[PDB]
């Protein structure tokens, strides 16, 4: 599913991400825009043989099982395919574990490089929330 900006903001708010670990909703919308262009089906292979899945590009080296990342962990206890669902629940629940891990949203390279320190409230401007 390719979400609209406001549609995704509303879905993320309903799933409890607004101000989760102190990160305002615009941070999460900005991260999804630049990680996946709001496409739940986004996948990208990494040099190390891991793969990033879904709207927040969660990596199979640590967070999910794809059966083809040797020596990896599955800290969200989910198949990586669950992260490509039209239903963002599994992505949101795993993202909550990631952002609790110690480096906050710096775990998302696109957030650090394209959202951090910017006017992220712009990403929820106009939306009925
Ligand atoms: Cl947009
Ligand atoms: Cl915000
Ligand atoms: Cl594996
Ligand atoms: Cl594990
Ligand atoms: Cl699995
Ligand atoms: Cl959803
Ligand atoms: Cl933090
Ligand atoms: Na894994």
């Amino acid at each position: 599913k390719v979400f609209g900006r406001c549609e995704l903001a509303a879905a993320m708010k309903r799933h409890g991400l607004d101000n989760y670990r102190g990160y305002s909703l615009g941070n999460w919308v900005c991260a999804a825009k630049f990680e996946s262009n709001f496409n739940t089906q986004a996948t990208n292979r990494n040099t190390d043989g891991s793969t990033d899945y879904g709207i927040l590009q969660i990596n199979s080296r640590w967070w999910c099982n794809d059966g083809r990342t040797p020596g990896s962990r599955n800290l969200c206890n989910i198949p990586c395919s669950a992260l490509l669902s039209s239903d963002i629940t599994a992505s949101v629940n795993c993202a909550k574990k990631i952002v609790s891990d110690g480096n906050g949203m710096n775990a998302w390279v696109a957030w650090r490089n394209r959202c951090k320190g910017t006017d992220v409230q712009a990403w929820i401007r106009g939306c009925r929330l």
